[PDB]
DNA sequence: TTTTTTTTTT
């Protein structure tokens, strides 16, 4: 027990919450009491009993508009633009089995499609259904919903699949993503949505009565999402015999589910493309003839057995060359810029897509393309037009990326695993793939995940192959040897496994799966119980489950929030505490990200600019919100685009920061935590601008996320966390290198590592703060000096009534919360809840510092 | 003194 500063209060100022206290102490409709009580009260089965009849809408179908709708395409099947698809998109592979995968689903309430990209399995096998549908005089039976992994998918397809059918998008063609759709109409529709938009609608439709099918693309890629969807309709289809579900799937070991379903029946379907051939890099430095210069056990273990099978076909100096490990992955980047030197005079037009880990070594490769000391290379610079590939970077945004390059210009993209998936450009017949990337690696015992390169999968090697192909013949020059395919593993670890659980085990008892171990050790990989329980730990903690485990009635409002019940409850908090705008703020950022890129060579100055909008406040998040404050003013002021290219900020990740605070606005106006859905509105903000007052709440979130600085120097700092272990501010943060802060703590949403332990993200809180929102409070004596202490961890002095007053402010704030979550009510400026507000925001003023 | 990558109703 070492003791810090001293957060003691003047007595004249504690004579005044005294007074606010009293005053809140003398206070004397529920429908919301009612439906949580409800859902305790009722057993699994009289759940499924009483949302049958609730979500009837698919058991009324309307015999005129199928009649009308299967007499309107049966009639104009023969009349002339629609049939040059319907000749044309039999070109497509799926539609060989129209009827095939007709039949099947009406024999099957689950099938599965097998098959690689090209082939239009999710293009069509949604309109063969509905046309089917609409043929039969089904029409209005009918209204599918086809699930996608990312929302640009789902955009892109739905507005491709639409425009084929000459419909406008929104007629029997539609999309929902978050926060963005095109609703198709009501029956007779096809809709393309993300995976975890038909998630949180299974809250109020749990056994899926308002759609007839439903299909599930994209499973092999082990989305938490999908795995989820799968787990979920176990227990979902024995009480719906008339839902149809349709899985989707590349070929990537696709029999995991055909036998998590029984033994599934399984419709294999074509590829279409010419072949993208594989080199391994006997084959490429057979060709390239480089050496370079500026585990050995294993390297060897692994190499010669297979050098001994392959002696033949090969040189004997280039079988050699296997043995320095630097041949395979990345280690040498002269070598792959050697290869991208290479390809530009042999093989004929087109685009070198190179894969490497990560945003690290796309530099250092960028720079050796662009500022090449080697004569060889000095020439290609200008012949070569270079892309950078990565989350953080404005190229992705732009049209540049996937255009076609100046006449006599080749174009070159060094990007990370982005280009596998997310990212699709369509010109590239030539990928380089080193077989190295970045992959999250947590260790349950030390609570620390780090950001570990590791080599990818054989599932991701033989999809940057296909990027390699789409247009015409590709090459993919694959960067280590065939004996380390045979040794990687088939799929990378599926995400739930690496998944905190913390919002899924809250957000399945909305659905009524109270055992959190029964149900997700049904799923095809089932998560380690000591996560499952370190989630269920984490939400008594922030007390969504009372200490039985069972959902107290403020869990059941996270479950609800499409956000992680750690900062739900920040911005519930800034719904009482009148901070709604910046906490909403902090809150979009860290279930999103950073509106922030890092363009190469900028990283110098990007740093400048986070800084000068984190106006001295030395808070990551509320950074955040000044950029966003600034963001709208330049929509107001119409300083537009301009502001944000000098800011280095993208303008799709605001339009999608600002639609989200709205959304938490919006739900907690419905849910009548607040007078007004306007995020902006006055009554929600009148404490906004208050800073001490923020950072409480915005500690309130990331409790007990805690870290302290002893040190004086820019200047290296010696810090830690409650964990007992010594970090420092990423580099990325803006409290990276300062001196001079006014509180020596801070709260922290990740902790995550390369060559240090980092903080990604911080807010500098005062010690006040953590004593009223935090616990671990306790009063007592250390030596003979008096203490109030924090998490019983941080121990600062405190006198004594100024204890008392904040340990009573403490019980009167704890039943306050409680009754606020059991009948939701805006607080009223004049009411008794307020002067309780009032009494914490005058504790928590006295840290403003002049 | 650093940055794998998705994504959330009415």
């Amino acid at each position: 027990i070492r003791l810090g500063c001293n957060v003691s209060a003047p007595s004249g100022v504690l004579e005044r919450v005294k007074e606010l206290m009293e005053d809140y102490s003398r206070a004397p409709d529920a429908k919301f009491q009612q439906q949580f009580r409800h859902l305790l009260s009722v057993n699994f089965e009289e759940f499924v009993a009483e949302t049958k009849e609730r979500n009837a809408d698919l058991d009324w179908v309307n015999p005129k508009l199928d009649e009308r709708l299967q007499l309107e395409l049966g009639q104009r099947q023969l009349e002339e633009n629609a049939k040059k698809r319907l000749e044309a998109r039999k070109k497509l592979p799926t539609m060989k089995y129209a009827d095939d995968i007709i039949q099947a689903v009406r024999e099957n309430q689950v099938i599965l499609i097998v098959g690689s990209t090209g082939c239009g399995k999710t293009t069509q096998v949604p309109q063969i259904l509905l046309d089917d549908a609409i043929s039969r005089g089904c029409a209005s039976s009918c209204r599918i919903i086809c699930t996608q992994p990312r929302r640009i998918s789902a955009i892109a397809i739905a507005e491709w699949v639409s425009y084929e059918r000459c419909e406008s998008l929104g007629n029997s063609v539609g999309y929902q993503i978050r926060l963005e759709s095109r609703k198709a109409r009501e029956r007779a529709s096809i809709t393309y949505c993300t995976t975890g938009v038909l998630l949180q609608q299974l809250q109020s439709d749990p056994l899926m009565h308002n759609l007839s099918v439903l299909i599930l693309d994209e499973i092999h890629e082990r989305s938490v999402e999908t795995d989820l969807l799968m787990g979920l309709l176990k227990v979902i289809l024995p009480h719906r015999p008339d839902l149809k579900v349709i899985l989707m799937s590349a070929t990537v070991r696709e029999q995991d589910f055909c036998d998590y379903f029984n033994n599934c029946p399984m419709f294999r379907i074509e590829g279409v493309m010419f072949p993208v051939k594989m080199l391994y890099l006997e084959d490429v430095l057979s060709k390239t003839n480089y050496e370079f210069q500026k585990r050995r056990m294993k390297h060897e273990a692994m190499i010669e057995p297979y050098l001994r099978r392959i002696r033949n076909s090969y040189d004997s100096r280039v079988l050699d060359k296997l043995r320095l490990p630097e041949s395979e992955g990345c280690e040498d980047i002269d070598f792959i810029a050697d290869l991208v030197y290479y390809i530009c005079e042999n093989e004929p037009e087109g685009a070198i897509l190179v894969f490497l880990p990560g945003y690290d070594k796309i530099s250092q490769l960028y720079n050796i393309l662009d500022k090449p000391k080697t004569s060889k290379g000095q020439r290609w610079r200008d012949h070569m037009a270079v892309f950078p590939l990565h989350s953080l970077m404005q190229s992705g945004e732009q049209q540049a990326v996937f255009r076609r390059p100046p006449a006599g210009q080749r174009k070159v993209i060094i990007s990370t695993i982005i280009a596998e998936t997310s990212v699709t450009i369509d010109d590239v017949v030539y990928v380089i793939n080193s077989g190295r990337t970045k992959a999250t690696n947590y260790d349950i015992e030390t609570n620390i995940q780090s950001l570990d390169e590791v080599w990818v999968t054989k599932a991701n090697t033989q999809q940057r192959r296909g990027r390699a192909g789409r247009v015409r013949p590709g090459i993919c020059y694959n960067l280590f040897s065939r004996a380390r395919e045979d040794r990687m593993d088939d799929i990378p670890t599926p995400e739930i496994l690496r998944s905190k659980l913390e919002s899924i085990i809250l957000s399945l008892k909305l659905l009524h799966i109270d055992d959190p171990y029964r149900f997700l050790q049904t799923l095809i990989n089932a998560p380690n119980p000591e996560a499952i329980k370190m989630g269920v730990e984490l939400l008594k903690r922030i007390e969504a489950l009372d200490q039985t485990g069972t959902l107290t009635p403020l869990g059941m409002h996270l479950a609800k929030l499409p956000i992680d019940p750690q900062m739900g409850k920040m911005i519930l908090m800034s719904a009482l505490f009148c901070c709604l705008d910046p906490i909403t703020s902090a809150a979009a950022a860290l279930s999103f990200k950073s509106p922030f890129y890092s363009p190469l060579g900028k990283e110098s100055r990007v740093d400048e600019i986070k800084r000068r909008m984190a106006r001295n406040m030395r808070s990551d998040h509320l950074m955040v919100h000044n950029t966003i404050i600034a963001y709208r003013d330049s929509r107001y002021s119409h300083a537009e685009r301009d502001f944000c290219y000098k800011n280095f900020l993208s303008s799709m990740t605001l339009q999608q920061l600002e639609r989200m605070k709205n959304q938490f606005s919006e739900l907690l106006y419905n849910y009548k935590f607040l007078a007004s859905s306007n995020c902006k509105d006055a009554a929600s903000n009148k404490n906004s601008e208050k800073i001490p007052l923020l950072r409480a709440i915005i500690g309130a979130g990331l409790y007990p996320n805690m870290a302290h600085l002893r040190k004086s120097r820019r200047a290296i700092h010696t810090m830690a966390t409650d964990d007992g272990r010594r970090v420092n501010f990423h580099p990325s943060s803006v409290n990276s290198g300062e001196s001079g802060f006014d509180s020596a703590y801070f709260v922290y949403f990740q902790r995550q590592k390369s060559t240090d332990l980092f903080l990604l993200d911080s807010t500098m809180v005062f010690p006040m703060a953590l004593i009223i929102f935090g616990d671990g409070v306790e009063a007592g004596v250390t030596q003979n000096t008096p203490y109030l202490c924090v998490a019983k961890t941080y121990y600062f002095k405190c006198n004594r009534e100024t204890a008392d007053v904040v340990i009573q402010l403490r019980s009167n704030l704890e039943k306050l919360l409680l009754k606020k979550a059991l009948y939701p009510a805006p607080i009223e400026e004049n009411g008794y809840e307020k002067q309780l507000i009032k009494a914490i925001e005058l504790l928590l003023s006295l840290d403003e510092r002049l």
